[PDB]
């Protein structure tokens, strides 16, 4: 009754200032032959519900006060079946990561039931299976170390995101926090 605007936010686990461009080159690249909206290298651990202004920060506030940094291994390059699961770095369900998913359930607002699939999406583009094969096919001519690939999730970002906005124009970054745990010295 005081705060009256509620929006859907998605929490993004960011890469490394040593990973990102290794990625960004692959992204800005795959996006020329085949195409679409070039975004930021990211792994998504959660998607919220209608959270007001405060109730969102306080919530990212809490999340950031957690989700210790961790690492991912690129199990493989794969293709999905819709504009958002086009080409993506399918990741391995190693412990620490599938648990970054316990984040979507982390405390109170979920979006209750989906089988969390960790991946670093490469491209969004409603393609034809054959060009899909190629996008993937072709992806492996830019990165050969790509497979077996492991990386660190240095931080987070809270983003106002409209999950169906293929134009990604409604996606906007509201905040980010760095997470470099190590604990005891």
């Amino acid at each position: 009754m005081e705060e009256v605007k509620k929006d859907v936010y998605s929490v993004w686990a960011l890469p490394d200032e040593e990973s990102e461009p290794r990625f960004k080159k692959l992204m800005e690249a795959l996006r020329s032959e085949f195409t679409g909206p070039r975004f930021v290298p990211h792994v998504t651990v959660a998607v919220s519900a209608y959270l007001t202004a405060d109730e969102a920060k306080k919530m990212f506030e809490s999340a950031c006060d957690g989700l210790k940094a961790y690492t991912a291994t690129v199990d493989r390059v794969s293709t999905g079946t819709f504009f958002f699961q086009c080409v993506f770095l399918l990741l391995q369900t190693t412990p620490e990561v599938m648990e970054a998913g316990e984040h979507c359930k982390n405390h109170f607002n979920c979006s209750t039931t989906t089988p969390y699939m960790p991946h670093l999406s490469l491209l969004y583009a409603e393609l034809t299976e054959e060009e899909k094969k190629n996008a993937q096919e072709k992806a492996y001519t830019l990165d050969s170390s790509l497979d077996g690939l492991s990386f660190r999730l240095n931080r987070l970002a809270l983003c106002k995101t409209d999950t169906e906005d293929k134009t990604l124009e409604t996606w906007e970054t509201v905040a980010v926090c760095n997470l470099n745990p190590g604990s005891h010295h």
